[PDB]
């Protein structure tokens, strides 16, 4: 009764942690709150600390290979929107709007609307019931899944195949590591260099996959990622540990596919549809909602300082710590750089995202941007760019700050910018 159970394959990167398979039972007796917890696997007899994220009770819901907790809609979607999901592909999760109740998202197919994902809400009935409908009810969601794993009743498809993920991140490097040695990192491919440093593509304790951003030639700046380190959230990359000793490194998240802005310039920012686009928004978006309630500030918000991933995930990067075109007035002529001067800067970002890349006001230049806006010029609707999302850039172009939308809700328009019209579950 203390059995955890591995959610996905883990590979050591200590001589205390320890690898484990998908599946494995480990045996935790302090699994206090925490992120790394000092497990004893019983398959292999092994002892170690491990990425508390990623295991669950074996006899509990989230051991379901089928159960995704708290996964948003969203990040359910991107992950039913795989094309390799068959119809029916589908999870379970608790729904975040309706409280206490659960969702059932499954993945559909039509000519008339393509790949597309319903999301059914189940009621657990306060009496422990469970249903998706009042005429069909069951004790458990392992039942109910069960039975509609063999009839559609209603339901888009028949529950088929569950949906896939891969393994999460671990958040820290390791269970105490943040001020590492300079020795652990091998810097193995450069990807970037500007005027504060470089990003190589480096290795930590030689299995780790990281990110170093180099900053060659302050100690003042230590102060702030421990902050910065604080900060935890989906759409924000991870920032894994620091070096004292100058030039000063930044070990971070590792993100395969790279900045926004050239995955956009790329040979794929092509076949890049708008609900993509939009979805990449909307992600930005969620992240820069998260550094918005943490009181907090980017300060250089830009499809240059945003990361891709997999499956379009896009993630917010160098938040905290030139840049006019994307400066908004008030921060360029007062210093004033607020989460208002950061939703100005979004409105920017979002006709990058709009014109496959292209830089914004092609045709001024740094010093005549400053000026025009000053006069109140604003770009116009970037080309076949609904005109319903020049809209948005214009409210974050607005010359009062305070009358610039909250990012919670250029989210929530973002998300929801599609779907306008249909309910929020069948």
């Amino acid at each position: 009764v203390t059995t955890f159970v591995a959610l996905y394959d883990y590979e050591s990167r200590t001589e205390t942690d320890l690898s484990f398979k998908k599946g494995e039972r480990l045996q935790i007796v302090n699994n206090t709150e925490g992120d790394w917890w000092l497990a004893h696997s019983l398959t292999t007899g092994q002892t170690g600390y491990i990425p508390s994220n990623y295991v669950a009770p074996s006899d509990s819901i989230q051991a379901e290979e089928w159960y995704f907790g708290k996964i948003t809609r969203r990040e359910s979607e991107r992950l039913l929107l795989n094309p390799e999901n068959p119809r029916g592909t589908f999870l379970v999760r608790e729904s975040e709007t309706t409280k206490g109740a659960y969702c059932l998202s499954v993945s559909d197919f039509d000519n008339a609307k393509g790949l597309n994902v319903k999301h059914y809400k189940i009621r657990k009935l306060d009496s422990g019931g469970f249903y998706i409908t009042s005429r069909t009810q069951f004790s458990s969601l392992q039942q109910l899944v069960a039975y509609y794993s063999k009839h559609a009743d209603g339901l888009c498809h028949r529950l088929t195949n569950v949906c896939p993920t891969s393994k999460p991140q671990t958040q820290g490097l390791a269970k105490d590591a943040w001020e590492i040695p300079r020795e652990s990192l091998r810097l193995e491919v450069k990807l970037g260099q500007g005027c504060f440093g470089e990003v190589w593509m480096g290795t930590w304790n030689g299995t780790t996959r990281v990110a170093i951003k180099t900053l060659k030639p302050p100690e003042a700046f230590l102060q702030e990622a421990q902050v910065m380190k604080k900060l935890r959230h989906e759409k924000l990359v991870q920032l894994y540990a620091v070096v004292s000793e100058e030039p000063i490194y930044i070990v971070t998240e590792y993100m395969s596919k790279g900045s926004l802005l050239d995955f956009l310039k790329g040979e794929m920012g092509k076949y890049l549809r708008l609900p993509q686009l939009v979805d990449m928004a909307a992600q930005i978006a969620s992240g820069m909602a998260y550094v918005e309630r943490m009181n907090y500030v980017h300060r250089d918000l830009r499809a240059a300082n945003i990361l891709v991933g997999e499956n379009l995930v896009c993630k917010v990067a160098d938040f905290g710590l030139f840049p006019i075109k994307w400066t908004a007035p008030e921060a360029a002529l007062y210093g004033r750089f607020t989460i208002k001067s950061d939703v100005w800067s979004f409105g920017i970002l979002l006709t990058e995202l709009t014109t496959k890349g292209r830089v914004p006001y092609p045709g001024m230049v740094n010093r005549e941007v400053l000026d025009q806006v000053e006069r109140g010029y604003r770009m116009p609707c970037p080309p076949e760019c609904p005109e319903s999302l020049h809209d948005l850039m214009c409210q974050c172009w607005r010359k009062d700050p305070e009358e610039r939308p909250t990012f919670e809700y250029l989210q929530a328009f973002l998300e929801d910018y599609f779907t306008s019209t249909e309910p929020q579950y069948q």
